[PDB]
């Protein structure tokens, strides 16, 4: 069982866990209990094991998409924060940590794709996804190209397939609709259209992938690429001067890319929820708090209004939240992970011959829903 009398948090070991244990020092002075952080390997694997049995931390961080499985088995506890906390932090962070209507964990920090570029290359990046095949013309007569990003993954694929009109699920009064899919309709259809045009085009290659697209641009060969902020440190060490920016639109809507949120989940099994709360609310989502962390590792944006507006004077955070607030949270319901292999075969099959766009999207559509 779950001891009392302290605090144990779980993180992943990428995070500034060491930055934690500084709020946790904090937190220890003003009310005598200690704050224990540990980072099992296979965390998110390892959490719903050992609450099962009534054991595990008190606090557990992980992007949201995963607290859906845990609360559905009851291993999340229903937190309470009041009317003032909850306007501290950006309305659609908490929307990510919603569950059968309740909240079940706290928002910490914001992921989401961003435009990368070439500042030397390209001094003025494109708005429009539509400019960038005459954008490759130009470029490639000096032996660069215009974009290079890993087509392999739905994560990377899907804010252009969103732009007009295509969604996982449809989300409705803090629900969605696991047989309201939006892979096949007219929106998905004319994204993946002008994805695979730009293949056929040969503005773009159907194999390049996440160490491919990385390389070309910190080589100065590409002019942009598609990442999120986990890139950029390699990208400062390639010394490459560059720029985050504002997805390009398409048919000028924004391109919508799916927002992951780290959240902080408290143990339905721990005989410590007040302390818990206490933490968590008034000692680590604070500026104060925020700050230790980012400054171990970089959180990229945060849920924190407050801390957000200070970490938004540098434009790649700025642009990464612009970036979220245009996307989708991913859900965070079982059928995702229908949603993530359908479509990943369906740009796959499209890209190289196999199926058309029409046809390609429409087995997706039919595999998700099934
Ligand atoms: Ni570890
Ligand atoms: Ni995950």
């Amino acid at each position: 069982k779950i001891e009392e009398g302290k605090l144990v948090i779980w993180i992943n070991g990428d995070k500034g866990y060491n930055g934690l244990a500084e709020v946790g020092k904090k937190f220890e002075k003003d009310t005598g209990i200690k704050v224990t952080v540990e980072h099992p390997d296979k965390l998110e694997e390892k959490f719903p094991q050992v609450a099962a049995t009534g054991d595990g931390p008190d606090i557990i961080f992980w992007h949201h998409d995963h607290f859906g499985g845990y609360a559905q088995s009851g291993l999340l506890a229903e937190i309470t924060p009041d009317k003032a906390f909850q306007d501290k932090l950006y309305p659609f962070t908490w929307d990510a940590v919603r569950y059968n209507g309740k909240l079940i964990a706290y928002p910490i920090a914001v992921m989401a794709l961003s435009l990368i570029y070439n500042k030397d290359l390209l001094p003025n990046p494109p708005k429009t996804w539509e400019e960038i095949p005459a954008l490759d013309k130009e470029l490639k007569a000096k032996g660069k190209s215009a974009l290079m990003f890993n087509l392999q993954e739905p994560e990377f694929t899907w804010p252009l397939i969103a732009a007009d009109g295509g969604y996982a699920f449809k989300y409705e009064n803090g629900k969605y609709d696991i047989k309201d899919v939006g892979v096949d309709n007219a929106g998905a259809k004319a994204g993946l259209t002008f994805l695979v045009d730009l293949i056929k085009n040969k503005h773009m290659n159907a194999d390049t992938d996440y160490s491919i697209a990385e390389a070309a641009f910190n080589k100065g060969e590409t002019a942009m690429t598609i990442n999120g902020p986990w890139a950029w440190s390699n990208i400062d060490t390639s010394k490459v001067n560059y720029g985050v920016t504002v997805l390009p639109t398409f048919k000028g809507q924004p391109s919508k890319p799916f927002v992951g949120v780290l959240s902080a989940g408290i143990n339905a099994a721990s005989p410590n929820k007040e302390l818990a709360k206490e933490f968590l609310e008034n000692y680590l989502l604070t500026d104060e708090g925020l700050e230790a962390v980012n400054k171990d590792k970089p959180l990229g944006a945060v849920a924190l209004k407050s801390y957000e507006e200070e970490l938004a004077k540098d434009p790649r955070i700025a642009a990464t939240m612009e970036n979220a607030q245009k996307g989708e949270i991913m859900p965070n319901i079982p059928q995702m992970s229908a949603f993530e292999y359908a479509v990943r075969t369906a740009v796959i099959n499209a890209a190289s011959g196999r199926q058309t766009v029409d046809e390609a999207l429409k087995d997706a559509q039919t595999r998700i829903t099934k």
